[PDB]
């Protein structure tokens, strides 16, 4: 179930799940529709979910990762897309091999070095490329 703010835009939440507390190396998974295409991990928040609860049950989700969630790095707008997203930082302490969305629609994952996660964003993602800038 899908939910939204009282303005119409869905709501999400993503994590920037960082291999350390250096933050130096970012998980990104592949694109459900478009499988050579990298994303962060997140979706939308369920009734009632706490945006931080969402998050962490996204990133386990798509990204078959858990950690210590740390702070909310912001609030961001697609007003392309009309959504949303809480964005938090996961220090990633727990890597998990056959996670729901490996084994249902075989998504992947990467560690990126900062920089790079930021290249591979900008094209398709550049919200979400913003979501690094600090
Ligand atoms: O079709 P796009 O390229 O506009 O993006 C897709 C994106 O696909 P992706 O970014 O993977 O290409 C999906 O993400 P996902 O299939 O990787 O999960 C994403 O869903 P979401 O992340 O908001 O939702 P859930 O993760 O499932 O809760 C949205 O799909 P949905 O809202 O139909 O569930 C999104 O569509 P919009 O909200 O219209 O932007
Ligand atoms: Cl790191
Ligand atoms: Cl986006
Ligand atoms: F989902
Ligand atoms: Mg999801
Ligand atoms: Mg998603
Ligand atoms: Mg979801």
């Amino acid at each position: 179930t899908r939910t939204y703010d009282g303005d119409g835009y869905k709501k999400r939440a993503a994590c920037l799940c960082f291999r350390s507390e250096s933050e130096e190396e970012v998980l990104l998974v592949s694109s459900s529709r478009h499988p050579d295409r990298w994303i962060v991990p997140g979706g939308g928040m369920e009734p009632e979910e706490e945006p931080s609860v969402a998050a962490v049950r996204e990133v386990c989700e798509e990204a078959g990762v858990k950690g210590t969630l740390g702070r909310l790095v912001g609030i961001f707008e697609n007003q392309e897309r009309k959504h949303r997203t809480y964005v938090y930082v996961l220090i990633v302490t727990e890597v998990l091999e056959d996670w729901e969305d490996s084994v249902n629609i075989g998504r992947k994952r990467e560690w990126f070095k900062i920089e790079d996660a930021i290249k591979v964003l900008q094209y398709h993602k550049p919200v979400q490329a913003s979501y690094f800038e600090t």
